[PDB]
Order: structure tokens, then C-alpha cells, then sequence
């Protein structure tokens, strides 16, 4: 909570591109779009199927990740606020101790 007038706005500071790319998808994706191609995405770089494959486990443990993240509302806020480095913080401090950090800036009313 402990919000009501100041009401923080969004800086469209962010450069564009998100973890939708590291499977495939747009910015006008829905959570479907990142399920469903992450199981086509899951099944090709299979870890199983690509045995001591070096490039697999790169990608492969990139969509895990990526989908893991846009798979929960709470990150999925978090990486669209913040962004990677939000989620280090909201790591160990919490997702809602991550709000006086940013709330307290440059900005002001």
C-alpha cells in the first residue's frame, strides 16, 4: 500500500526488447503465446535430445528462465517496471522492499 496521491507514473526509460525475444514472441503477446511456444521451444532444445550440447544448454537454460519469469504475475510486474535488475533486488530484499528503493530517486511528487 502507502499509496494513494503520489501514485508513481512509468518512464519509458526501457529500451524495447524483452524476454519475449529470448523465445520468439512480441510485446503484444499473450501469456498463451509464451506457454505454447515454450513447449515447441522446450521440446527442439530439449536437453535430452541435444546430449553434451553446449549451445542447448544455453538456450534451453534461457527459455526455462524467460518462461519461468513471464509465467508469474508478480516478476512479470517486475520486469516490466524495473526490469533485470529489479529482480536481483526483489531477489533477496523482496518484491515489496523493492519499492522504496525506486520510489526514493530523482523524481519527486
Amino acid at each position: 500500500g502507502s499509496s494513494g496521491s503520489s501514485g508513481r507514473q512509468r518512464s519509458l526509460s526501457t529500451s524495447g526488447e524483452s524476454l519475449y525475444h529470448v523465445l520468439g514472441l512480441d510485446k503484444n503477446a499473450t501469456s498463451d503465446d509464451i506457454k505454447k511456444s515454450y513447449r515447441k521451444l522446450a521440446l527442439k532444445y530439449h536437453p535430452d535430445k541435444n546430449p553434451d550440447n553446449p549451445e542447448a544448454a544455453d538456450k534451453f537454460k534461457e527459455i526455462n528462465n524467460a518462461h519461468a519469469i513471464l509465467t508469474d504475475a508478480t516478476k512479470r510486474n517486475i520486469y516490466d517496471k524495473y526490469g533485470s535488475l529489479g529482480l536481483y533486488v526483489a531477489e533477496q530484499f523482496g518484491e515489496e522492499n523493492v519499492n522504496t528503493y525506486f520510489v526514493s530517486g530523482p523524481s519527486s511528487g
